[PDB]
């Protein structure tokens, strides 16, 4: 049916305004799940029923729960 967990745990260090769909909004403190990595300085995840991309300098890859 469904899958366990998808994406990596990350916390938004700073708020981000998504101009278009491609990009996803973020808030200082809001948590997100990175499914894949766009670039060396970008990422991709979901937040508030929304999927897009955002810079890694805005989020912070949490530490702890990780099962690959």
């Amino acid at each position: 049916g469904s899958s366990g967990s998808s994406g990596r745990p990350a916390r938004a260090k700073f708020d981000f305004k998504a101009q278009t769909l491609k990009e996803l909004p973020l808030q200082k403190g809001d948590i997100v799940y990175i499914y894949k990595q766009i670039d060396q300085n970008w990422y991709e995840g979901e937040h508030h029923g929304r999927v897009g991309i955002f810079p890694r300098t805005y989020i912070e890859l949490l530490s702890g729960p990780s099962s690959g």
